């Protein structure tokens, strides 16, 4: 598992009200923020908390593991549950639905044992993250009332809850079941098409757009991971637009403007969008509806915050409010949360989206911006890129080429993304690149930048400093 | 090899001064120098080289490689050669040493072919290197007037050169060799102990200090490493200095102040001192000998600059001038004082004296001070540490502990020094840290650094992050 005590930020509490606390949302933003406010300023404040669902920290990865027999089953899947928090000294009401807010009563409403329950506060943590995005295809619909996103024709599939996993594994257990279709090649759509391939199954992935991966990653690797998953059995369908699901009473067939494939299950992999209603309107939006926070996670309204899926976060590599659906941000935010609202002036520094993928051996990593994306979003970009053996050619074992791309803004030459893709592990390396681009540090410095020699690890004249001293523009 | 065209740096000579230029030496340091000035520019200058040696850019590292047989043999342990460089555009003179040097006249004098040859110079830049570290030890001395360290007596080995490596290897040939006496036990010591312990020899390491590796890792970490050897049958002889190297005509044993071993070979492994000699005590030099020079690699003498082992450096951890002979350091102080040597102005950033080590399946790496050494340089310094495996506990195959230790400064909170140890390659991981002290990250804002997540990579609470969260001085 994963639970510790307190932090580096945990600030003696001197001469600060001592706060009722209600959190929104249990999950991976929430769990966070709660064991930070407890686990740091225990029983100084009430914590009170309200999730809808009946489970919390189903790592959302978990489901292409689970699928594609990487694991044995869901153990493991959840890092923490309600007792946690409640052994924790929080107050835990489960499948219990936060309905309304009142910001001048300062209160919330939850459906507690089907009975209008009503909580005061003096703040109020967001943690309520988002919900999968349903695109217009015909065929594709989910059941009025559904709370777990239960689609009306058999066997097309919604990505999200721990349920929509389990009711694919069990579904999957059907021998009629051969040929799924993956919609959506993004991250999550590539991960569940492997799945679905190691389980023995016929893979069409299909997305409007032309490769895979498109906005992490340059076209140089999104081909190369295009053409692994092809060279394991999964089939191609990029530039094709889905316009309908159908089937006699279940999944039969999916049609794209391009073609017609016959399927027995499909899976939507189309993205999801920040849950924020119960903002009222009272509360700044994104343009995407997510909570506007600043570096505090505090909303528009004080004494209000937001984190996780259902907020904005700090992007230094546009250096711009941005929005980051991550695990990895859905945890910092919510420590940054706790802080706060519980009393210590706390600024988040921002993130670079970084991010890692693995796929049939083939290991990739990234953080900033590609090349493609910098450029469309108005950037002088330049990349510099160098592909060479992670170690000395003279190493007996264990070596292997890895191709490093390095993407500066050509003007004040500072580091703007950095993707990197080998047959074995390097994730280790994106980090000093997250790093480089949250403290600005420029293509030129870069290259001079320390970085040791050790055969067994690396050549003297490593890939990093080579494309970084490669750097042109 | 290594390679490459022109750096980023390669400023367009609007209307600068073209130079001649001397080099002294032309290993790591000034093959990395000469090079980038002639790949950067070219014609623009005229490039003469000394060094009194045979070979060049011989890759120390290989000579633990090469006795331990963990690589075929030496041939790709050179990337460079006379040749080379030359066909670059330079004069080389081979088996040349420079005896003296006239500031005023601005000339140097070698022995080219048994007779003085006169050169005179615009530039001259000094990258001589070191030389073994030699205390009074009875018995132990170098043959009069030999340039490669070569012991008076049969089987008293140096680490130094090429020559010494094979020389090694040839008395290996000797079915006589049971037992080898490896006096110094910094990585050179270790990695020559592991090596000859391969070679199934028996091994007794000596160090004066208490400990292995003490300069680059705290106690834990060295204890780990005295253990993994001794796992292996190397004995471990700390906390004696040795007083003599006995033998009737050659090694027949070696006497401490604490004991006495009967050993067929012996090899010193104590350390490296600067070769200034040359400076005649007309160039400013550091407390240990070193030319000591600025930003820009130059010498208290205008137009004198000074590379690698035989010049200082700036350390980021300690924030002031330092010296550490790594051939990392080798490369990008050559490289700083091509550039401006010929013209371009470009200040070097300074280094954190990362490092890393492989012995028998156990890769540690760190870069910056250990909370030892930081305290023995009178910061008031604290450490956070953490042990805890890669990835999630539910991965099937593939993961491993890792401890991770993270030295800051308890008063401004900026990071000192890391060190990693784990039984998989880790050592991508120390970049960060060491980009992390070069710009004065701190210990609070690391914490909440962007740090990716994958379950086939990491843990959603890595180590990096739950180390820095749990700064607790
Ligand atoms: C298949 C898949 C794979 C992924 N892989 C990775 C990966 O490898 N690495 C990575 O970093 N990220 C990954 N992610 C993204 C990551 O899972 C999300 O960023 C993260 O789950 C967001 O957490 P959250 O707590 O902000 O929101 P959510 O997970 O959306 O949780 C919000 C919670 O609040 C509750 N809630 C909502 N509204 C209310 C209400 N009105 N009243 C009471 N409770 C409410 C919900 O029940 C839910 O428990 C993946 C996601 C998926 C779907
Ligand atoms: C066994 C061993 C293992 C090592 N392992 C690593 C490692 O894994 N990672 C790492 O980063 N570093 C390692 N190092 C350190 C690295 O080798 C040195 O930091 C590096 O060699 C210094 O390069 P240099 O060119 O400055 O000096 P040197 O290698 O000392 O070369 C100086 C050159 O100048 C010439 N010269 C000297 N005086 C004169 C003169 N008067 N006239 C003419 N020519 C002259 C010499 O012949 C020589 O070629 C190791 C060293 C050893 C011995």
């Amino acid at each position: 598992g994963q639970q510790m005590g307190r932090t580096l930020y945990d600030d003696d509490d001197k001469d600060r009200w001592g706060s009722k606390i209600v959190v929104v949302g249990a999950n991976h933003a929430g769990t966070a923020c709660i064991k930070t406010m407890l686990t740091n300023y225990g029983d100084a404040n009430e914590i009170v908390v309200f999730d809808q669902n009946s489970n919390i920290s189903f790592l959302g990865s978990g489901m292409a593991l689970w699928i594609g027999e990487q694991i044995a089953g869901p153990e493991g899947l959840f890092y923490s549950d309600k007792e946690e928090l409640e052994s924790l000294g929080a107050k835990v009401y489960m499948e219990s639905p936060v309905q309304s807010i009142d910001y001048d009563a300062k209160t919330v409403t939850a459906l507690v044992d089907g009975k209008n329950h009503v909580e005061t506060y003096d703040k109020l943590i967001f943690a309520t993250g988002s919900q999968p995005i349903l695109p217009p295809i015909k065929g594709a619909e989910i059941k009025e009332g559904s709370l777990e996103f239960e689609a009306t024709l058999e066997n097309l599939q919604f990505v999200k809850l721990y349920q929509n996993s389990a009711d694919v594994i069990a579904k999957l257990e059907n021998k009629d079941i051969k040929r799924v279709a993956v919609v959506g090649a993004g991250y999550i759509g590539v991960e569940l098409a492997e799945a679905f391939q190691r389980k023995g199954k016929e893979v069409v992935l299909i997305d409007v757009v032309d490769t895979c991966l498109a906005g992490y990653y340059d076209r140089d690797l999104t081909d190369l991971m295009a053409k692994n998953m092809e060279e394991h059995g999964i089939q191609l369908a990029f530039g094709e637009t889905v316009k309908e699901v159908a089937g006699n009473g279940k999944v039969e067939k999916i049609i794209t403007d391009k073609n017609e494939y016959d399927v027995d299950m499909v899976i939507l992999a189309v993205g999801f969008r920040p849950n924020t209603t119960l903002g009222n309107g009272k509360i700044d939006l994104f343009r995407n509806g997510a909570f506007l926070v600043n570096k505090r996670q505090e909303t528009s309204i004080p004494g209000v915050y937001a984190i996780g899926d259902c907020a904005t976060i700090y992007d230094n590599a546009t250096r711009d409010t941005n929005y980051i659906a991550l695990a990895s941000n859905a945890v910092r935010t919510g420590i940054v949360a706790a802080h706060n609202a519980c009393g210590t002036d706390l600024e988040g520094i921002g993130v670079q989206g970084s991010n890692g993928i693995s796929i049939y051996g083939l290991h990739m990593v990234s953080t900033g911006l590609t090349l493609e994306k910098a450029k469309r979003l108005g950037f002088d970009a330049a990349v510099t890129e160098y592909t060479d053996n992670q170690k000395p050619e003279f190493i007996e074992h264990g070596n292997f080429p890895v191709t490093i791309k390095i993407v500066y803004d050509k003007d004040s030459r500072r580091i703007l993304g950095a993707q990197m893709a080998a047959r074995e592990d390097v994730s280790m390396g994106i980090h000093m690149f997250s790093l480089a681009i949250q403290e600005g540090v420029t293509i030129e410095k870069l290259a001079l930048t320390d970085i040791f020699f050790l055969p067994h690890f690396n050549k003297p004249y490593n890939y990093i400093t080579m494309a970084a001293l490669g750097a042109k523009d």
